[PDB]
């Protein structure tokens, strides 16, 4: 085994967080080909067959049976690592492997950040309407 | 940063171990050099200069200065695949890595096992005088 932190690197991984995944065979996105292209299933009550890259972060719902799955995430996030990284993760070497665990970190960071500024703009604006609404009454 | 259980495997963790160790610059067996050959300090009330290879095992103790730890290493475990490794950390594949770490797994089961040999040993020569000191009298 690895520390957690490090197994969604490894395919078998990513494939068994696919539980109740009902796209299975006879589709083009079945776990193994959505493991393949960096997937981990976080299902929710709203959208349960919501799926992220474990790498660059992008979430996507809405899934049908003809979707390719590497496609998909090159059209939402063409700018993952992951999808350039060409070798097995064996093959790595632990230079490669730590550089880019890096890479995951700052992205896992910015998407972070960039939440924290939609919901802070998202305050914000109803601060703003609050005072607004403050003067408008005189 | 890596999990406590590989950190071992580097060698600035292996030289941090060695704090209170006596034999510092002009020796042979630095700790730099003791780091670099596989070797963590473990010390005892005892043994206060024990050392311990983090990959087979083997423990030395009564260090002197002009002490090459690598032929030291080599002379009480030539079987030490770490000895046999040339290239540095971040050069290895994960597969080449993880393959090391078995092989540690395995040897420290090993030496866990001579342990209770040792262990049962000892008491099998408690016991035996034991019985010789009650039938004697
Ligand atoms: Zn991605
Ligand atoms: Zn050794």
């Amino acid at each position: 085994t690895l520390p957690p932190a490090w197994q969604p690197f490894l395919k078998d991984h990513r494939i068994s967080t696919f539980k109740n995944w009902p796209f299975l065979e006879g589709c083009a996105c079945t776990p193994e080909r959505m493991a393949e292209a960096g997937f981990i299933h976080c299902p929710t009550e709203n959208e349960p067959d919501l799926a992220q890259c474990f790498f660059c972060f992008a979430e996507l719902e809405g899934w049908e049976p003809d979707d390719d799955p590497i496609e998909e995430h090159k059209k939402h996030s063409s700018g993952c690592a992951f999808l350039s990284v060409k070798k097995q993760f064996e093959e790595l070497t632990l230079g490669e492997f730590l550089k880019l665990d890096r890479e995951r970190a700052k992205n896992k960071i910015a998407k972070e950040t960039n939440n924290k500024k939609k919901e802070f703009e998202e305050t914000a604006k109803k601060v703003r309407r609050a005072i607004e609404q403050l003067a408008a009454m005189d």
